[PDB]
């Protein structure tokens, strides 16, 4: 079914955001793993799979609307060298992605692409969950101190 | 069965205490949840359900004694902005409720409403359990320090 | 994540509606229970739990958006003294809450709070179900007469 | 296999009757459902599925005999506004369909289309069951009165 | 263990009340059974067993306290000839027994027979349940009318 | 609950589209079945049930909003005589229905009928799935040729 | 453990190859899915997961050897517009990656990084499997013709 062109560009831009998050979350996960911060590896990994699922949804949707999914262009990763910095970097990235999502959802509505919209509202809801997680971790770091926070990441949560 | 009027007023006043505790405990629970203090959310939540059960018992009793349960008037919530302050506020509230309970139990005895009394002694026993919990948490905060105490709330207790 | 201020006020106002319905439905339930109208106790009780779930969702959302959930202010209960009057009162309350919900959903859309909106559309759908139930019961009362209607509430529905 | 032409016209006319009954029974079912007459929704719904099965049989038979099933022409629905009127309308419709069935069965016999006949005798037997149901309900309405009859439809039959 | 004499007289008087209720409830049950009011037979029967359990408790207690249980004197039965009258008669009897129970509980307290008291408060709680049942049935009779009430007793409650 | 009048007209028009699709899909299914194209019978049949579910949802919604579901008027069926033509006809019909859906969804939003909207967005999502299926089949016919395509429909897909 | 620098550059270059293959295989998979070539979607998807596992292994190894995994630079995707072209493009990519792998394995040996080597020989073995698959499919296309080949991709392999 021939989709609206500008909807497809939004879908590709959103896809672009997910491709960045996939990589940044996966590296972060395995950095934590290497450092033995077992709990942060499990969570960041599971957020990486999340973004993968999101990318898949965009890709299928773009293809269905008869556009060309763009997996070639990869935006800026910002990795960071310590826990706080890296969590903070993931948070900034989610915030920028939520902004793009808000814009695309409004536009899909105005051209009547209600199913693209509905898929996007779902993804936003997942993002908003990732945002909540990061914000919470970052405040815990400050409330309990970095040393206690790190000790609390050594074992996986059952 | 037509109950003693003053017993019904006591039952409504006790109900009023429970309605306050229901709300204060539930908000507290979800504040802790938001902060990621998973363990305090589970406990405060389970104390909220507790007060709900208490309210239900009062409501059924009032109705049985042919009075009018009063769910319209809600006393002062005192929420607080940090863990200690909020736990302390729950403790003051339980202490005031135990006081009212002691008074009502004595009175139900003197007008021979032994089953109202028996229900109330049971509830008091549950309150006394909540009091124990709060007092213990508050002392732990001081003995181990706030930072260690907070770290200890991150995971739920199995 | 810092939410829009006016969205938070709407969320608190909606929360306020749920707190009223929680109490009015619960008292109604136990009044029916006392009268031995077993079936109406089961349904009204299950609608009380429903509103509780709604309140919880608002509370968590407000907290997530970094506002202060307001459980202190409780609007007017209208209890009533016989079945019809009480059902009718629940119906008026749902109708006013649906009105507030419609307004809040429109506003959340225009400030791009699509997830608050999505949660609210879900709640509205549940309300619309409660409305359907009350309207149906009220018509049954008239079609079959009060005496037959009452006899039909004595046993629980399997 | 090339069927007799007039048999195919009969099969299409019978199909036409079923298409009317499908719709009239389904709307009736959901009207009862809306009114909370749970038992009448279950029965009328199950009669709707019944007519659907009948339509399917005609369609397959017409196709097998190499004719063109006609699903385009839809006869007059007569919906009605209250229980009696609607049940009575379903009864008149079944009576007219049984008449057409009797005629078609005789004709299929005389051109030796014994399997079309055999399918039709089966369908007639089901119709005769629907007729029995409607007649019984309509007499119950008069014998026990409308109010008692309505109360008796509120719960589904196990 | 030698009990207080006046406690034993109270226990015998309470026992006397239970012996009356045992018989009155059992006859009532089987009257309802004979009339085909299956539901009232089940409930009144189960209240008869209840009073039997109460009698047993008094008997064991009196014996333990070294007194002589008195099963010889049987107070006035008031049977009645129709449903209302008979239910009303059971209600008056429970009311008189609750009065005696209230008096005995106060006295057991003042002579420090706390376990006799504790057993009696339990029994009172069961009586208060029987009172609730009778009051409810009697109001249902008036609210729905005798004819509808009777029809509602024909089948047992699952 | 009294719905917006124009929403009800949209719901009836959408219902009208579903009634057409129900019949066109069902005949198509049994045509394929007759031709021994087992796989296309299973898929088209399952799309017929799909439209039935959609019709049911509209009917219940219209009734809830207190309008009159219209099952009397049936739009133009376009059946076709060979596989391609028939698939193509189903595709044109879905495309026209999606158009009407897009329009109705926008309007329900502007009069605040958010639950009608939410139901409609769901249905659109199902339609968009049917569209995908038809488009894919039609391209497969061209890519692999009609003879190979037909052979591939002989067995059902596990 | 501080690894050899040039081994880390090889590991990053190999990682780079995997990141390209991940994306190219995933898009290819969902293109096939969209076209209804169910079997090629399953296989290409499962090769995408394969490359992901490979990337993960490189990432963990680089981190262990104390280098910086590079997920920022993405080489040229070559997508293609029809089955042959796309399969052929995957084949050229695997061939270039096998070449880089052969070179890296020899070098790891000469600096005594035997475990990096051992991981790489394993990955090469998987690549060599992908190469086999693509070569076989491409020959099948020629031996049986494109139309027959396409028909053979419609159903998934059990
Ligand atoms: C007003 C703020 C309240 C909130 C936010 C709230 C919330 C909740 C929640 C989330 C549940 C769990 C739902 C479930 O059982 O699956 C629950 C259960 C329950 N609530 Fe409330 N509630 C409130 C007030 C009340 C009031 C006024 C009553 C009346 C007495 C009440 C009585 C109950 C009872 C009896 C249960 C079931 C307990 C159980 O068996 O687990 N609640 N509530
Ligand atoms: C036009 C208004 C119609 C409505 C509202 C409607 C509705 C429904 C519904 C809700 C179901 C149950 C879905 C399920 O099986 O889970 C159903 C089943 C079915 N319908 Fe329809 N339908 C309609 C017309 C038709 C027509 C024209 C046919 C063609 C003969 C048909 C044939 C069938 C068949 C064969 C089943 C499955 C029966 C079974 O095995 O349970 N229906 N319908
Ligand atoms: C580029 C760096 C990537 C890495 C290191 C990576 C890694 C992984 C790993 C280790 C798994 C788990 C394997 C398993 O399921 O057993 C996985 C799963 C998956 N990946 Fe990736 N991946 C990457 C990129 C992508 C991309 C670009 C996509 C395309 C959308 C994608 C889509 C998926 C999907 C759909 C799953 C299965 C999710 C599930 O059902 O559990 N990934 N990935
Ligand atoms: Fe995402
Ligand atoms: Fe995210
Ligand atoms: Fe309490
Ligand atoms: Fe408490
Ligand atoms: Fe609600
Ligand atoms: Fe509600
Ligand atoms: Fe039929
Ligand atoms: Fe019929
Ligand atoms: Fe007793
Ligand atoms: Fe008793
Ligand atoms: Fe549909
Ligand atoms: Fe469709
Ligand atoms: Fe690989
Ligand atoms: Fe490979």
């Amino acid at each position: 079914m021939k989709g609206d062109t500008k909807v497809i560009n939004y879908l590709n831009k959103l896809l672009g955001n997910e491709l960045v998050a996939i990589n940044q979350y996966f590296l972060h996960a395995r950095m934590f793993k290497n450092w033995g911060l077992k709990r942060l590896n499990d969570v960041e990994y599971h957020e990486s799979i999340d973004e993968m699922k999101h990318a898949d949804r965009y890709i299928e949707r773009i293809l269905f609307l008869e556009g060309l999914p763009n997996l070639q262009d990869l935006g800026k990763l910002n990795i960071g060298e310590d826990v706080e910095e890296m969590l903070r970097s993931d948070l900034a990235l989610e915030l920028d992605g939520a902004k793009n999502l808000r814009e695309a959802i409004g536009y899909a509505d105005s051209v009547h692409d209600y199913v693209s919209r509905d898929m996007m509202i779902e993804i936003l809801r997942d993002e908003e969950g990732h945002i909540d997680f990061l914000e919470t971790e970052l405040d815990l770091i400050q409330k309990m101190g970095l040393q206690n926070y790190l000790q609390a990441q050594i074992r996986e949560e059952g």
